[PDB]
């Protein structure tokens, strides 16, 4: 064939925070040197739009260019299920490649957030684990972060945490876990930690759950 | 080209338990009706073997057969890093397709297992969540299960649990979480639950961590 197209959704956090701005990204790979001509046509539910923006092309070590087309979207357009289509055309293609992406369908469901202290057996070590359980949400688009009331003297570098991907639960909903690693002295001195979750189905798209000794 | 080949590693649990038998699986898709002839040649570190077994072909909705070749492997052969090669040949191919798979390289690291009781705020609900943290292991091949001392009268159907995929941690090791959902009355009556973890770097490839009220 010829070039390949891939269309990605906006960041879950971008569509949920008022401060941020979501965008859809249409990437084009496998584009030839002989015909590096690429065009884009964007359609929101079958209605063309021309506010998208194409970034400069870039060569890769595999001797192929890379074209990307970014389309900023309204917060509530995506959350209401509007479908976004990217139409790519180039000489190397017999017919243009059209791709579409939208939010997962299904009545959203609200997550429950639970913080669990570190296991008693983990204090033998110096780094202990604070856990945040987020369960029962749909769709799986979600954002998770940790906060502290600890000054930089205890945390000169920021907080160290990692979050699992969403896992389909036995009731059609999703769950995940996020682990925050902190020194034991910080846990013992009464530091207040906070698990923050952004999800469509939450009121104000946000909830925050605390954890401390 | 023609048909496509895919080679899969043995289940982590299969290579760790003596009772089970691990297998490398070499799948062939996109095989034509005009030429449904397939051959396999297996090599363990460049040494041919003839104990593999081919299962009957199966028709697909897209009108393509699918041929599978299964090779049982010795437990310690895989765990010691031996590379397994699958060579596929068919009329529709100009030259045979060879694929190889082996265990991830790197000094193995032993996991730590910690059980966390359900959050106090989750008792509002009837289904509560028991958590098992497994962290600090390498490679990411691991198997996790839950056990109970509860008869079938409390659990006529088995235990309900889901386990996350491994997540790369900030020290090059991996962690995961497994969630067991149980009715609150079972938690309150003293039922003893058990998180069982099978990993190469564990002594006897097995460890078990308990949890109860
Ligand atoms: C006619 O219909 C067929 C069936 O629908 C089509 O077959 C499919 O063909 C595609 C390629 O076009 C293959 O894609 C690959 O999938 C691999 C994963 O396969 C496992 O998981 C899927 C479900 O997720 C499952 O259906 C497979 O059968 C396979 O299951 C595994 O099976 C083994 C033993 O059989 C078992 O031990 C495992 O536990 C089990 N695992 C699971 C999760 O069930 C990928 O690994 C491949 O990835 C490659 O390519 C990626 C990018 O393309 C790259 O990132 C990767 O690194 C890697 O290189 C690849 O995506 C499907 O597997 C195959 N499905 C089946 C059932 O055969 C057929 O293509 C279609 N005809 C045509 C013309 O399209
Ligand atoms: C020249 O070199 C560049 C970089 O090495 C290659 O760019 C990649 O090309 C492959 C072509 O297959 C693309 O593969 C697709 O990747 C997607 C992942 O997107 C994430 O990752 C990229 C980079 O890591 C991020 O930029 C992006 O924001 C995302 O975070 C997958 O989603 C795709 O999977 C889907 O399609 C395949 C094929 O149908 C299915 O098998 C999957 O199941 C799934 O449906 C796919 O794997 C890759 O995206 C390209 N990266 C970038 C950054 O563009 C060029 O391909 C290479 N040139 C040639 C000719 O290959």
């Amino acid at each position: 064939g010829g070039p390949s197209v891939f269309l990605f959704p906006p960041k879950p956090k971008d569509t949920l925070m008022i401060s941020r701005t979501p965008e859809v990204t249409c990437v084009v790979v496998d584009v030839s040197h002989e015909d590096p001509e690429v065009k884009f046509n964007w359609y929101v539910d079958g209605v063309e739009v021309h506010n998208a923006k194409t970034k400069p092309r870039e060569e890769q070590y595999n001797s192929t260019y890379r074209v990307v087309s970014v389309l900023t979207v309204l917060h509530q357009d995506w959350l209401n299920g509007k479908e976004y289509k990217c139409k790519v055309s180039n000489k190397a293609l017999p017919a243009p490649i059209e791709k579409t992406i939208s939010k997962a369908k299904g009545q959203p469901r609200e997550p429950q957030v639970y913080t669990l202290p570190p296991s008693r057996d983990e204090l033998r070590f110096y780094q202990v684990s604070l856990t945040c359980l987020v369960k029962g949400f749909y769709p799986s688009d979600i954002a998770v972060e940790w906060e502290s009331n600890g000054q930089p003297d205890i945390f000169p570098n920021g907080l160290n945490y990692k979050t699992t991907p969403p896992v389909l639960d036995s009731d059609g909903s999703f769950f995940l876990y996020s682990k925050l690693t902190v020194p034991y002295p910080s846990w013992l001195m009464g530091t207040r930690f906070s698990c923050s979750v952004m999800h469509e189905a939450l009121h104000n798209h946000y909830t925050q759950k605390s954890l401390s000794l």
